[PDB]
Parts: C-alpha cells; sequence; structure tokens
C-alpha cells in the first residue's frame, strides 16, 4: 500500500511532485520604524507593523534527473511570486516602509572584516548615508539601487548595485538537489543525499551542526507516526531544523498531525552551539546568526516578533508583542500518506545594529537584534483536491 507512493515518472506521487496542485503562499510583514533619530540618539526603538503583502508561488521542479540504480532523482525547484492585491493591505509599488539602511550596515560590517576592502570606505564619508531609509515595499523585497553600492560597482564590477530582501528570487531555482525516492525504502522519501553537489554545510562551526538531515519540508515520508521526530532542511534557513509532535488536528476530512519547531531549535544549548561562527560565542536563546548564508550581511534570524526567544530581545524593541497562536511554526501533515494538508511557517529577519566610533552613521544606537521583516509561508488544502486525495483504497 505504502508502495504507491515513490518517485518515478509512472506514479502519481510524481506528477505531483513535478507540479505541485496546492496553492502556497507567502505573506510579507515588514515593521515600520517610528523614531529613527531618537534610535540613534539612544533611545528605545518603537515599530509599527505594516502588511500583509499576499504573493501566490508558481512552483514547478526542472532539470529532473534519474538514480544510480532506481533510487535517486535530482531536480531544481522554481518559485515565482505573482502579488494579489486585493488579499494585501495595499499595493507595495505605492506603500512605504522605513527601516534600517542595509545596503551599508553590511559594507560597514565589509569594513571592519574585510570581504571587500577597508580603506574603499572612503565613499561612506565622501557620499552623506543615512542608517534609516524610506523605500516602497516592493523595493526592499524585490530590490532596489543603492547610491554607495553602485560606486563600488564601478571599483570592483562584482558587487552587484542592487539589494533586496528576495533581489532576483522571482522565478529562479534554489541550489542543485539530489533526492532519494522512495525505492530502497518510504522511509527515505524525498529525503535530502547531497545539496549544491555536497552533502554537507561548510558554514558551521561543528560537524554535527553542518548536517544535511531530512526532506526540504513540502513533502513527508508515508505512515508518519505520533512518537518520531521529522528532519527538515530550510536551505533559506541556512541550517537543517526538525519537528515535534503537539496534537492531533482533523483538516478536511482528513486526519493529520500537527508538528512545530519546538523552542529547542533557535534556543542557546551545548548541542547548538556550533551556530555561533566564533565558537563559545553566540547571542543567546531564539536567534541565529544567519550572516554566512548571505554574503556576509550582519543578518539574524528569528522567529516572528522574536517567539521562541529569550525575552529580553522582546523587550528592547516596542512593537515586538510575541503570541503563540499567529507567529508560531507549525505543518498538519496526513499520517498515512505524510501528504500535506496544512501548514504555516514563519521566519523573521533582524540585522544586528551597534555603535560603531568609526562610523557616525551608527550614531549613539543601542546594540540589539532589529526587525526587519518577517513571513507567513502558507499552505491549505483544497476541498475538491481533498476528496480525490480521500479516494484510497484505492
Ligand atoms: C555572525 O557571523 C559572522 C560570520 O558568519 C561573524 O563574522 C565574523 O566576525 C568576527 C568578529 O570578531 C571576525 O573576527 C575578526 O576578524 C577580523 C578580520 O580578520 C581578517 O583580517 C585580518 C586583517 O586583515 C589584514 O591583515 C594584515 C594586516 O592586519 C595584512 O597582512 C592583511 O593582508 C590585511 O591587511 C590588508 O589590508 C590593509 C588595509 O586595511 C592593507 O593596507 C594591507 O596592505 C593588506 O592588504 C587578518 O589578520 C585575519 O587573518 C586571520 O585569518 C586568516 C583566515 O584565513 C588566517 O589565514 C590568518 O592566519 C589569521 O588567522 C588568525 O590570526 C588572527 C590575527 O588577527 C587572529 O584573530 C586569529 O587567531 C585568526 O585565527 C583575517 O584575514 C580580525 O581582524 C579580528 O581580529 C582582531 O581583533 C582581535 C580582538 O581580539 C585581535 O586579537 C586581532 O589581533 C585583530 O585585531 C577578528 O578576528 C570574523 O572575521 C568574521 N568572519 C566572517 C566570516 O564574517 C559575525 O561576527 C557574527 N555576528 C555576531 C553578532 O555574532
Ligand atoms: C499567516 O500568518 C499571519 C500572521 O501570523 C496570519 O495573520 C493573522 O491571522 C490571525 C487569524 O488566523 C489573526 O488573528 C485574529 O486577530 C483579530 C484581531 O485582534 C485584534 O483585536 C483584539 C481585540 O479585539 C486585540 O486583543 C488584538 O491584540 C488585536 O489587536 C482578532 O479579533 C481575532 O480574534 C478571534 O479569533 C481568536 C482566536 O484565538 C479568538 O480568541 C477571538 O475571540 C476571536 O474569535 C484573531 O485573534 C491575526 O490578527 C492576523 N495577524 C496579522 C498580522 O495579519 C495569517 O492568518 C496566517 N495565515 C494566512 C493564510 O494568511
Ligand atoms: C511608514 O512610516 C513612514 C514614516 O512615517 C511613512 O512615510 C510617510 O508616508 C506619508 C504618507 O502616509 C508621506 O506623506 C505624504 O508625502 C507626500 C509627498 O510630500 C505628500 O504628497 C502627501 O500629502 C498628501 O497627503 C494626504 C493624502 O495622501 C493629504 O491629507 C495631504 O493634503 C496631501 O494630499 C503626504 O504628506 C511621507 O512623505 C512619508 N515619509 C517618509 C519619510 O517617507 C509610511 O507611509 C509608513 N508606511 C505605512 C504603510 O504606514
Ligand atoms: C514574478 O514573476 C512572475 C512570472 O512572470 C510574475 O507573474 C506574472 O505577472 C504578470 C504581470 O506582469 C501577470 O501576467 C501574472 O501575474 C503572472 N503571469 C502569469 C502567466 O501567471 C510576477 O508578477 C513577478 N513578480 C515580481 C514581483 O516581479
Ligand atoms: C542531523 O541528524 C543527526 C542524526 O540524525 C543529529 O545527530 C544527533 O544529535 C542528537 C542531539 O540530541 C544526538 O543525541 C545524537 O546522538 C546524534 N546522532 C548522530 C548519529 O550523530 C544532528 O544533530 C542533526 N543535525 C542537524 C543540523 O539537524
Ligand atoms: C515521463 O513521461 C514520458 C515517459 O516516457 C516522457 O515523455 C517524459 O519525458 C517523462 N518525464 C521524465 C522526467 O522522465
Ligand atoms: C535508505 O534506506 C534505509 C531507510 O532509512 C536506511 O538504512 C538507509 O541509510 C537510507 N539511505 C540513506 C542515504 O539515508
Ligand atoms: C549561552 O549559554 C551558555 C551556557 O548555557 C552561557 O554560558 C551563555 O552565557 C549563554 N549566552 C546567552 C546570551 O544566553
Amino acid at each position: 500500500i505504502e508502495k504507491k507512493i515513490v518517485l518515478r515518472n509512472g506514479t502519481e506521487a510524481f506528477d505531483s511532485w513535478e507540479k505541485p496542485p496546492l496553492p502556497v503562499y507567502t505573506q510579507f510583514y515588514f515593521f515600520n520604524v517610528t523614531n529613527p533619530e531618537e534610535i540613534l540618539r539612544g533611545e528605545t526603538p518603537r515599530v509599527e507593523e505594516v502588511g500583509p503583502y499576499t504573493y501566490r508561488e508558481l512552483r514547478n521542479k526542472a532539470n529532473i534527473q534519474f538514480g544510480d540504480n532506481g533510487t535517486t532523482i535530482s531536480a531544481v525547484s522554481n518559485k515565482a511570486y505573482v502579488f494579489e492585491r486585493d488579499q494585501s493591505v495595499g499595493d507595495p509599488k505605492i506603500d512605504l516602509i522605513r527601516t534600517l539602511n542595509i545596503p551599508v550596515l553590511t559594507v560597514i560590517e565589509w569594513s571592519q572584516v574585510h570581504f571587500l576592502r577597508e580603506i574603499i570606505e572612503a565613499m561612506l564619508k565622501a557620499y552623506q548615508q543615512k542608517l534609516f531609509v524610506t523605500h516602497t515595499v516592493d523595493e526592499l523585497l524585490w530590490g532596489y539601487k543603492d547610491e554607495i553600492l553602485s560606486l563600488i560597482h564601478v571599483f570592483r564590477p562584482d558587487i552587484s548595485p542592487y539589494f533586496g530582501l528576495f533581489y532576483e528570487k522571482n522565478g529562479t531555482n534554489d541550489g542543485d538537489y539530489v533526492f532519494l525516492t522512495g525505492e530502497d525504502s518510504y522511509l527515505n522519501f524525498t529525503k535530502i543525499v547531497e545539496w549544491n553537489g555536497k552533502t554537507s554545510l561548510d558554514w558551521w562551526i561543528t560537524d554535527k551542526c553542518n548536517m544535511i538531515n531530512g526532506t526540504d519540508g513540502d513533502s513527508f515520508h508515508p505512515l508518519i507516526t505520533k512518537d518520531e521526530v521529522l528532519y527538515v532542511f530550510p536551505s533559506d534557513f541556512c541550517r537543517s531544523v526538525y519537528i515535534t509532535f503537539s496534537d492531533y488536528e482533523s483538516v478536511q476530512g482528513l486526519p493529520a498531525f500537527r508538528y512545530k519547531v519546538p523552542a529547542e531549535i533557535l534556543a542557546n544549548t551545548s548541542d547548538n552551539a556550533g551556530f555561533c561562527i566564533p565558537e563559545g560565542n553566540c547571542l543567546g536563546s531564539g536567534v541565529l546568526n544567519v550572516s554566512i548564508c548571505k554574503n556576509g550581511a550582519p543578518i539574524i534570524m528569528s522567529f516572528p516578533h522574536f517567539y521562541q526567544a529569550d525575552e529580553r530581545f522582546v523587550s528592547a524593541i516596542e512593537g515586538m508583542h510575541p503570541n503563540q497562536e499567529d507567529h508560531e511554526t507549525f505543518v498538519d501533515i496526513n499520517p498515512l500518506t505524510g501528504i500535506i494538508l496544512k501548514a504555516a511557517k514563519r521566519f523573521q529577519i533582524n540585522i544586528y545594529v551597534k555603535k560603531l566610533d568609526d562610523f557616525v552613521e551608527t550614531g549613539d544606537i543601542r546594540t540589539m537584534v532589529f526587525p526587519v521583516m518577517y513571513l507567513n509561508e502558507s499552505v491549505h488544502i483544497d476541498k475538491e483536491t481533498a476528496s480525490r486525495l480521500k479516494s484510497m483504497i484505492n
């Protein structure tokens, strides 16, 4: 019965893997900074939440190649974002948001450790730059031209003048994956054996932290059980995470197990100590330093409103109001199929900010992990895809 779900050009699992039937949505949430100058002079930051802005993902797998014997498959996954205005607050082309000036914050990082050179820091003093900027929502995620980057682009053309959170992530696959089909065992269904041609991460300080575990997270192995733990590799998150069983749900007419991301994942603990790039020093519970993943930028990952995290971070930034129900990330999956009936996946992007004497752009600013944006990656099972799926046996 389990044999029905494998990835091979005959099965229905494949056609639904190749072109996933269910629509998937990402909603974007920005924190609009209230007191920019007051922040620079050392006062507590205060933000206002702005969102969502709704984009429907267009998902198909490409460059599908076939296994050693029958046991492996490899491909890339192209996701594109199609904006839905009526499910969003406004038109992100018009709508404005004020936050940290991120492009300059990285080159400043690039000043202190030299990923490009210090002393071309000159461009910073030649052209006045602000640590807080205003750009349309469309601009921050889909890209805009920065004036510092534009100059630096002249001396070294490899660096792009364009900054964006999601810049050039429309329509493109991340990474080359090779995947384990269900032939050796169902348990290995859509497991990640290797990514980008390397089967491990080189980013993290220990052997265990650097492992690539489990599925990409958009599917699971059939015949799931309440006791076990499901590993997931979120490429964009720069590491692998697992989920623990929470409660029993009924989506549609069908059973589901609710798995959640346990607070342990981003917490400060001796198992997690490798996620500190300096070793013996990491920032604390509930935040991760994802810098090496992103071009040397001082970018911190956290859950929305710093949920599942030390509350000293929550205190530092006004307007952070973490609650479980909204900011948790959960997966409701069908025990038999392992198919995902409903889920919501939520990460937050933070930027590390501190006063530097070498740069007056930073003023007297407090040392803190500063919220820019978080997102809900969500999926719900349609009511006629429910019953065709509920048509089993056979
Ligand atoms: C989130 O996560 C991020 C990563 O994911 C974190 O990012 C990390 O942040 C830490 C913060 O501490 C940072 O560590 C620092 O690194 C500094 C940079 O190190 C490199 O550069 C220096 C200096 O470059 C200059 O080197 C000499 C001159 O000093 C010259 O010969 C060089 O060519 C170059 O000079 C050139 O430029 C000038 C112009 O400026 C020209 O005029 C000149 O002609 C030259 O062209 C180097 O010394 C370093 O070398 C080390 O590392 C390489 C790696 O390959 C080794 O090969 C090398 O042997 C050496 O290794 C060891 O020596 C250093 C000696 O400083 C020791 O620190 C250590 O034992 C090394 O293992 C690098 O090439 C660095 O300067 C700084 O250290 C300073 O402060 C400490 C304070 O204790 C002092 O003791 C030192 O003496 C230094 O003054 C510190 O180590 C990481 O680099 C950074 N990593 C990444 C990947 O980003 C981020 O922090 C995190 N965020 C949060 C919030 O947690
Ligand atoms: C993707 O992720 C985002 C963010 O997590 C979700 O957006 C949230 O959606 C939830 C519902 O799924 C919203 O929750 C509702 O908020 C309403 C507004 O509450 C305000 O008003 C009350 C007092 O009236 C204040 O106390 C509060 O602080 C707010 O200022 C509530 O009225 C709703 O309450 C109803 O449901 C709850 C359920 O617990 C009951 O307790 C209530 O009695 C009542 O029945 C509810 O709390 C939330 O506001 C949304 N937030 C944002 C930022 O948009 C998306 O839903 C999620 N999924 C998708 C598909 O987008
Ligand atoms: C996030 O916070 C920032 C900072 O508070 C905020 O940016 C500001 O938005 C307001 C609009 O909400 C901008 O004010 C407008 O500026 C233009 C250009 O000068 C004017 O034409 C506008 O005047 C009209 O405004 C009303 C109608 O729109 C009328 O009452 C009025 O008579 C005029 O017709 C208006 O003054 C302001 O320029 C920006 N400020 C900065 C620094 O960007 C942003 O809107 C916030 N985002 C969200 C989603 O709330
Ligand atoms: C991301 O790329 C996709 C793919 O082109 C865009 O989706 C299309 O957008 C056009 C509007 O220019 C419309 O025809 C539809 O919304 C999409 N086309 C089809 C055939 O579905 C999407 O607009 C792009 N988004 C951004 C932010 O660049
Ligand atoms: C990847 O998976 C391996 C095992 O599947 C994890 O290693 C285990 O970590 C736990 C920590 O509680 C230890 O008790 C086990 O002894 C470890 N097992 C093995 C075989 O090493 C590893 O931590 C996972 N890493 C990531 C990043 O998900
Ligand atoms: C699956 O369907 C037929 C089988 O020959 C073929 O036209 C198609 O290219 C196959 N696809 C893959 C990825 O093998
Ligand atoms: C696939 O087969 C079984 C199922 O878990 C296991 O013993 C084996 O190690 C799996 N292969 C890989 C590469 O994980
Ligand atoms: C992280 O944990 C270790 C051991 O539990 C502790 O020594 C260190 O102070 C902690 N740091 C933070 C920021 O919580």
